[PDB]
């Protein structure tokens, strides 16, 4: 399909490919894109199939599809980029670093989906394995409580009112998410590029222990995990940590350029 793709800035320090999460879109990352451009990076943004300004039934895609999109972006750029992904997008960039290990300069994962939420019952995981096979196009609610996204009430309100944000997830995408969560841990030793993981300690959408386990599972030496005490799933707009969170990402990318 014809996706929504956009390039921002001049890639004096290289490229950073931005990979958004489930139900959102790349337009929510204007602040980070501006900061990265200001530091000398180009940013390549896209909206997943079924998300944002891209076409397709809402929420109907897969982690594998996103990785193929990343393949295409790296072919277009003609050089190794950094990857930045959040939530579903954080899981995706970790899986990309595992399955295309020599194609990137490094990977930054914000709240990557590496552990099941306690709000997601175990039978829902088993159901997704079935529905992903027999009714892959079936569209269901993602179960997300927006109040769990951020300690910033205005950020939560914006998310709710954003017309590009949706709560759909297909059977195919649900199956892909839980399957790739498992594989992300099993294949952790395949990563060769430097890694930065960023988590909020109060995140129950993607429990931080998933990142903590991954950090220990990684074999690459240049690995870093940063915790933000009290932050929810989205640290970007957190009142206490939003600015620091942005700064850590930029500083890490600058130091690895
Ligand atoms: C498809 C069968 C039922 C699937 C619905 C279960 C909800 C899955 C929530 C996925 C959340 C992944 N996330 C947002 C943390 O990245």
């Amino acid at each position: 399909m014809e996706l929504y793709r956009a390039k921002f800035g001049t890639p004096e320090r290289g490229w950073v490919v931005l990979v958004h999460g489930l139900g959102e879109h790349s337009g929510r990352y204007g602040k980070l894109i501006e900061l990265l451009n200001g530091a000398g990076f180009g940013v390549y943004a896209f909206d997943w199939p079924g998300h944002g300004k891209s076409p397709g039934k809402r929420g109907h895609t897969s982690v594998e599809e996103a990785m193929k999109i990343i393949d295409s972006i790296i072919e277009e750029l003609g050089e190794k980029p950094f990857l930045f992904g959040h939530s579903l997008g954080g899981l995706t960039v970790i899986r990309y670093a595992e399955t295309r290990p020599d194609k990137i300069m490094g990977v930054v994962a914000s709240s990557p989906a590496l552990a099941k939420s306690p709000k997601t019952p175990s039978f829902m995981v088993a159901l997704a394995k079935v529905l992903g096979r027999i009714t892959p196009g079936l569209s269901l609610s993602n179960g997300l409580d927006p109040k769990l996204l951020s300690r910033n009430p205005d950020a939560v309100k914006r998310y709710i009112e954003d017309p590009l944000v949706h709560d759909r997830i297909s059977g195919k995408l649900g199956m892909s998410v839980f399957d790739n969560m498992e594989r992300a841990h099993k294949e952790a030793e395949r990563i060769k590029a430097p890694v930065l993981l960023l988590v909020g300690t109060a995140d129950i959408i993607t429990p931080p222990e998933g990142s903590r386990r991954l950090f220990e599972e990684l074999k690459v030496k240049d690995k870093t995990i940063m915790e933000f005490k009290g932050a929810y799933h989205e640290i970007f707009e957190d009142p206490e940590w939003g600015e620091e969170f942005h700064r850590a990402i930029v500083e890490w990318l600058v130091s690895h350029s």
